[PDB]
């Protein structure tokens, strides 16, 4: 594999493998004054700054020297200058990656297959912003006469996980927008209890798939169709009520929708890259298009910060590296993203796709199997929820856990003159001392001492009370969430996770890795149907299909 | 360490070391025909059947032998009679561990400090159901008498997490039932978007803590009481609609809330473990009392399994030993929870909490720090949604990820001839059958050339097609989830834990862990407070602060 074979990973090996026991954040920041200084760094965006304060890492500037040397040995400028310019760099599917041009404001040409895509990318940008005037100011009727109060967004990974996220974090930015609602699941839940909380009068359904054959999405959409046909009886009023995000125009017209319906978007969209193409219309539709546009406008800067910054104060580069780090030299599987804003509670589960579905590889561009770590699994939940639910593992457990933790300055509801969000910045802050600092057997016993506890008593309790620390973190701090700031954080992670995944020599657009499930899958379904034994795989597979059909019947 | 020092674990990992290479589970089904039902039991609730399948685990039947021998050395069963006799097995905070007395339904008697438990349970919960019944009939008024109709439960970590986990898995049985809202975060955003949606006339504020001095809780109440006064205007008329769950009599007093009015717990009920005392009642609230009292029993029958069951047959015992063997041996960080049930979307969340705060510890009960790994990060969304996220990484990419597989058999809503059920169940039985047996070189191959793909393109292609498979699962499928079933399942994982932590010598009951972030908080905020640079702390603290200063006046 090319990162094992690369002189600056086995030297930065060589260098953590000497001097691990060394690394400790309480003696880093004791000796040099100026650490916050030397480790941080400050984004201006015209709309707001964000430090990105990595200070708090088991990192010095040795360290840091052989983080960058490596990203220049494995080309990650190269790599970055192949993905803006439309070169085919997910290779195993013959694809461009251009998330970019969705967002590119400037409109300079980005050549794919030697036909520059912003055309195409305005003319559906343009597209969507006429529809939702239409609907927002009420001119879009229903069949019925009704202005739209509902809008559903019917789709499954990339189709659901980036709308519902940009959605729930801008909330406050959706007056006077219809009503917003993400159907994803298969299980019928889903879509029934959706359903019964809508009138087919005023529901407006988007069909959110790149392909559009995804079983799950369909047949949610064939199911509202029904549900919807029930109430209006003409094929004709579907047209009013259903709309289609997709790449494949074929698929949209067999299912039924007026062409006219269909929001193109194209295949090096990945969907897990895709909430600023077509299928951000549920998001323009909730926040209206001038706040869209500022999303797809706060991307863009990032883009220009990645593409153009040297990689020592490069904001994805670091927060790439210092992964590389921890994943490569520390061996944390994991990576924890914690964001102090109740809005962004979805945020994790959004990077989860983003980060494990891109970097959970093993293939090489060579095509040779890694022998190293690639990524990590993400995962998190708001602060500070998440100090009642799990911190105690992540303070006193015994697995090392690099953590972001994110906030905005400014809160959208300063209620209390700003009570609420004094303390959640103090939480927030605090946690992170903690985290670095600890508490060692003589300040624990003091304490215990100063609250007047026995000598038996103490010595029993003592033990349980002392924090090792050294617990390294970085601490993102903006100025506020608003839509602008939100697409710079949100391009800001995706390259990152860019960024490592040159690093690892893996294709970070490509997901081989669904296709076995989805063939099992369709073997399986025509098996459950009657009541025969099924033999026909392994005997756990055989066991449970049985035991689903015997319990089928039963009455409880 | 305990466990380290123990002879039959230390036989185990020398097992493990000796023939690791040479568990392969696609070569142990194809060499075992009885494979299935040597490795799964079935539990006969009388009220819905549950079978846990461990057969597609790294497992032979001398490693089961070996694992049930390792919790026999380690005292398992003593410790958990312990537990349900009201020993103080808490023993750093000394109480008793009596999450299991609340849910007795036997009544027999329990005892703590030689006083049985049982009454005070017993009244409690009338005392709730006498509540909920002139709330949810209508008989209980508001301060301009109108019925109730939301009901806004404030509380964090163990006093949110269970009473919101479980009233959206049960949000079919809820009809009759006042709306339910959690608000749990400090962030302000959490209670202000709330607020927004509610009418004070007709919504009842349950304040939830066991302790009742959870900064974030009593802030969030006291927000909450003064915008209710702000339209009351009469201190009186807060005992129509604030209500107290908690085990402190006099700060629930001083908070202004009538005595009458306080719905008590106990110290030996962890928060992680209370939604089955008066923290429930928003459950009960919801849902019914009925339903609550089955939600009750279905834990209890499970408590009555683990309790009576030999270890060797005994769920939450072999879920846990499994674990232990992951953890352990081959050293997996995490442990991923996939209910393919939407209504339990926030299951693993609720279990992160119950497994990470109750095993993420490092301290045993002989005072020394453990040399081996204590409890797992755990995480997971609903099926089929993750599928779509996360699984390429479970399925390809650097991970070890043991994963519990769930499902119930018989669906809320079996919409379209319950074609949407037959989809998820096809897919729940596909992904654990792909991640045991993969797809070699060959079988890939063998379908790239099939589907006319040309030499040099299968070439290329080809390696990212491979899947290496042996990833193991458990599936646990039961007759439907129902209130009782829910209750069978969530006891089900609290023994699980148990187990888990008297085999690693630690306390499974306290949670040391958050006391140091909750003391540095106390220290940051009021140095939030005006324009000056702070300098008490690290540099970067310290720069952070400033910065948060520096911004607070941006306009943006």
């Amino acid at each position: 594999a090319a990162l094992t074979r690369d002189p600056q990973f086995q030297k930065l090996q060589q260098w953590y493998r000497e001097h691990r026991s060394e690394l400790n954040l309480r003696r880093l920041f004791d000796a040099n004054k100026d650490r916050f200084n030397h480790f941080s760094l400050t984004l201006n965006t015209n709309h707001g700054h964000i430090l990105v304060d990595y200070s708090k890492n088991l990192v010095t500037e040795d360290v840091m020297r052989m983080l960058v040397d490596l990203a220049k040995s494995r080309g990650v400028e190269a790599a970055r200058e192949r993905m803006f310019n439309g070169e085919k760099i997910n290779y195993t599917e013959g694809r461009a990656v251009l998330h970019v041009a969705l967002r590119n404001r400037s409109n300079t040409p980005i050549l794919v297959d030697g036909k520059d895509v912003m055309p195409e990318v305005n003319k559906v940008l343009d597209k969507m912003k006429s529809f939702c005037q239409r609907v927002r100011s009420g001119d879009w009727k229903g069949y019925t006469g009704k202005t739209i109060t509902d809008v559903i967004n019917i789709g499954i990974g990339g189709s659901d996980l980036g709308p519902l996220m940009v959605t729930e974090a801008l909330k406050p930015y959706s007056s006077g927008g219809p009503r917003v609602w993400y159907v994803s699941n298969i299980d019928g839940t889903h879509i029934a209890k959706t359903l019964a909380q809508l009138n087919p009068e005023s529901s407006l359904f988007i069909i959110a798939s790149k392909t559009f054959t995804t079983q799950e999405t369909i047949t949610n959409a064939e199911t509202a169709k029904e549900w919807f046909l029930q109430a209006a009886k003409d094929p004709s009023a579907v047209a009013k009520h259903f709309v289609a995000l997709s790449t494949n125009t074929t698929k949209v017209k067999e299912f039924g929708i007026d062409p006219q319906n269909m929001f193109e978007f194209w295949d090096w969209v990945g969907g897990r890259y895709s909430l600023w193409s077509a299928i951000g219309l549920s998001i323009a539709l909730h926040v209206g298009f001038d706040n869209f546009e500022q999303l797809l406008s706060g991307a863009h800067w990032m883009d220009q910060h990645f593409r153009t910054t040297p990689l020592e104060k490069n904001a994805p580069v670091l927060l790439a590296l210092l992964g590389i780090w921890y994943i490569n030299c520390f061996g944390c599987e994991t990576h924890a993203m914690l964001p102090y804003d109740q809005y962004l509670h979805r945020f994790a589960a959004y990077f989860q796709q983003g980060d494990m579905e891109s970097n959970g590889k093993y293939i090489t561009k060579s095509g040779t199997r890694v022998d190293h770590q690639t990524g990590p699994i993400v995962w998190g939940e708001p602060g500070t929820n998440g100090q009642h639910a799990f911190y105690q593992l992540i303070h006193q457990g015994t697995k090392m856990i690099p953590c972001d933790f994110l906030i905005p300055v400014q809160t959208q509801h300063p209620i209390r003159k700003g009570l609420h969000h004094k303390i959640l910045l103090a939480n927030f802050l605090a946690q992170t001392e903690a985290l670095m600092r600890g508490k060692s057997t003589e300040e624990a016993r003091k304490e215990l001492q100063a609250a007047g506890k026995s000598p038996e008593d103490l010595e029993r309790l003592l033990p349980h009370k002392v924090f090792e620390g050294n617990r390294p973190t970085n601490s993102i701090v903006f100025t506020k969430l608003t839509p602008f700031m939100l697409g710079a954080l949100v391009a800001m992670y995706e390259h990152k996770i860019f960024v490592q995944g040159i690093i690892w020599d893996i294709n970070s657009f490509d997901q081989w890795g669904v296709e076995l499930g989805k063939q099992l899958a369709k073997k399986i379904e025509p098996e459950l149907d009657g009541s025969a034994q099924v033999t026909s795989h392994d005997a756990s597979t055989n066991g449970l299909i049985n035991f689903i059909k015997q319990q089928r019947e039963a009455r409880v």
